[PDB]
């Protein structure tokens, strides 16, 4: 749908808008339905696939995943919650109950998340933001499995989507479930999307690191956004937000793209995403 002036206003006020009801029930089932077709048919990385005996052992692991992370901008991958693991590198319970999320390139190289994603709703909200050039760099699907479902500490979305100028990148996260308090809904700092950043990611000339580091925060400067299946988040690229652990006994399920306006946009080239001669970054107007 499309944005009121007085929403518009808000989201610029608070660096997140929500908008409850903005897809269907049988839009975020259809969201769910292929993600488990995707699950199904997942195989597990190979860095996945051997318990390590030492510590040369596991950073030939811990490479090989890094250089997993890094080609995944224009791939359908898949990334494991960090304690699903025993010492020695095995997983605990199956592998398709331990997915954290699958990236990043859902919305190009799937085609009910690239529909979702190119869908009128999405590009007539865009037009009412006023992108020009809007493309879509970046997509993920978010488990928030039961009881282990892993919490996003404060963040901001610009320090690993980095452009020159700021201002550029935007975040909208879909609730293909019911996020609760109980289940690992968003918390934001309103306002928080102001000051730039404190760090960003950067990428080696194969690995990342970070420039900076994050301040410490008063939890109570964060307000929840529990919200129901289909509402849709706006995230400014520099609003701080962070999700808790999921302690309930269902997922939070949610599909995410961030989209650049690319005009008058300079991506960093050490961001740890870039685009592929396969893939440059897609348009969002179709």
């Amino acid at each position: 749908a499309c944005l009121s002036p007085s929403q518009l206003q808000k989201f610029q006020q608070d660096g997140f808008l929500v908008l409850e009801g903005f897809l269907s029930a049988e839009e975020c089932v259809a969201m769910q339905q292929r993600i488990g077709e995707i699950v199904a048919e997942m195989d597990v990385p190979l860095h996945c696939r051997t318990e390590f005996s030492t510590q040369e052992e596991e950073q030939l692991r811990a490479q090989g995943s890094t250089d997993y992370f890094l080609s995944s901008g224009d791939k359908i991958r898949f990334f494991f919650e960090k304690g699903v693991f025993d010492e020695k590198g095995n997983f605990l319970v199956p592998p398709e109950k331990s997915i954290n999320k699958i990236g990043h390139a859902l919305h190009a190289h799937d085609p009910v998340f690239k529909s979702i994603t190119h869908s009128f709703k999405v590009q007539t909200l865009a037009r009412s933001l006023g992108l020009q050039m809007p493309v879509v760099v970046q997509s993920m699907y978010i488990f928030k499995q039961p009881h282990f479902g892993g919490e996003v500490s404060p963040h901001q979305d610009a320090s690993f989507l980095y452009t020159e100028p700021l201002g550029r990148v935007l975040g909208v996260w879909i609730a293909v479930e019911d996020a609760t308090l109980e289940n690992g809904c968003l918390w934001f700092i309103p306002g928080s999307h102001t000051s730039g950043v404190s760090r960003r990611m950067v990428r080696a000339p194969p690995g990342t690191s970070f420039l900076g580091s994050e301040p410490a925060r008063d939890n109570s400067l964060f307000v929840p956004t529990p919200v129901q299946r289909g509402a849709l988040v706006l995230i400014h690229g520099e609003v701080v937000h962070k999700s808790k652990q999921n302690l309930s006994d269902r997922s939070r399920q949610a599909y995410t793209f961030h989209l650049m306006e690319a005009s008058g946009t300079t991506w960093s080239p050490e961001n740890w995403l870039q685009p592929t001669a396969e893939l440059p970054f897609p348009q969002l107007y179709t």
